[PDB]
């Protein structure tokens, strides 16, 4: 809408205060017109028609409860515009500053996330399994990554190329994650997940067997369940990133760290350059060796690494 641009104040899932961009014109709107060509965020009021009615509210303060998914969605949805830009240099998902747009309170009880080829989308979980996931910046970024993913590799999403997608999904929400730098960790999804289990999370990179996903090829899921398994084999990728980061000795095979900033290099120039709609986990090996060798030499140690981290889960 045509307004001016304001500052609000509110409260998060997790009870956090924090300010948020909004636009003025009547009502105060989640409309943060700061970044791009604008941050919409909507309610679909419980329903599954969307994107729903433009989030208004009469006061430009947003402490209730109901208000607190459409907090986090919006300033999350900042957050993860600011790592991509400042980062990469990428300017939304689309590279030209397309509208980011997202909405909460949908359905009843839903127990997930998701972008549904124009938007993001958020349940409020059923209180159980989830809270209203939102709340989890890696879960935000996660999703605004199958965006990009969508405009640049365009993996489809159904065995290995899906599994990248996914795990391309879990990097980068990660490194979200990471770049807002509020207890961060190699989980995914920990703020949101299971409210009456403390220390537990929807996935692991650092052990993704942790939570039945795998950890090595040899390991890997071929039936036909979850998309012929993207959210299982996502491990094995998800371990490899891991250990290029951090390093470690993984069934025998020693990886060398080279840190957090050259794995979301190596990775973004992967998914921007060489992936493709049908990549497999061998090309993706092919393509982060490639991606390494562009920014660091043939012969440094970040090209070894990324070797011995595919080595490690078993992508030849
Ligand atoms: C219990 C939740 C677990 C088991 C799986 N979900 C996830 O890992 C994350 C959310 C996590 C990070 C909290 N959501 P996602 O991967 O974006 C869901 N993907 C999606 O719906 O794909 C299907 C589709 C395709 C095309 C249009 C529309 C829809
Ligand atoms: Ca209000
Ligand atoms: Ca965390
Ligand atoms: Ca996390
Ligand atoms: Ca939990
Ligand atoms: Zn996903």
């Amino acid at each position: 809408i045509t307004g001016t641009s304001t500052v609000g104040v509110g409260r998060g899932v997790l009870g956090d205060q924090k300010n948020i961009n909004t636009t003025y014109s009547t009502y105060y709107y989640l409309q943060d017109n700061t970044r791009g060509n604008g941050i919409f965020t909507y309610d679909a009021k419980y329903r599954t028609t969307l994107p729903g009615s433009l989030w208004a509210d009469a006061d430009n303060q947003f402490f209730a409860s109901y208000d607190a998914p459409a907090v986090d969605a919006h300033y999350y949805a900042g957050v993860t515009y600011d790592y991509y830009k400042n980062v990469h240099n990428r300017l939304s998902y689309d590279g030209n500053n397309a509208a980011i747009r997202s909405s909460v309170h949908y359905s009843q009880g839903y127990n997930n996330a998701f972008w549904n080829g124009s938007q993001m989308v958020y349940g409020d979980g059923d209180g159980q399994t989830f809270i209203p996931l939102s709340g989890g910046i890696d879960v935000v970024a996660h999703e605004l990554t199958h965006a990009v993913t969508d405009y640049t590799a365009g993996l489809i999403y159904q065995n290995e190329s899906g599994a990248i997608n996914e795990a391309i999904s879990d990097i980068f929400g990660t490194l979200v994650e990471f770049y807002a730098n509020k207890n961060p960790d190699w989980e995914i999804g920990e703020d949101v997940y299971t409210p009456g289990i403390s220390g537990d999370s929807l996935r692991s990179m650092s052990d993704p067997a942790k939570y039945g996903d795998p950890d090595h090829y040899s390991k890997r899921y071929t039936g036909t369940q979850d998309n012929g398994g993207v959210h299982i084999n996502s491990g094995i990728i998800n371990k490899a990133a891991y250990l290029i980061s951090q390093g470690g000795t993984h069934y025998g095979v020693s990886v060398v760290g080279i840190g957090r900033d050259k794995l979301g290099k190596i990775f973004y120039r992967a998914l921007t350059q060489y992936l493709t709609p049908t990549s497999n986990f061998s090309q993706l090996r092919a393509a982060a060796v490639q991606s390494a060798t562009d920014l660091y030499g043939s012969t440094s140690q970040e090209v070894a690494s990324v070797k011995q981290a595919f080595d490690a889960v078993g992508v030849k």
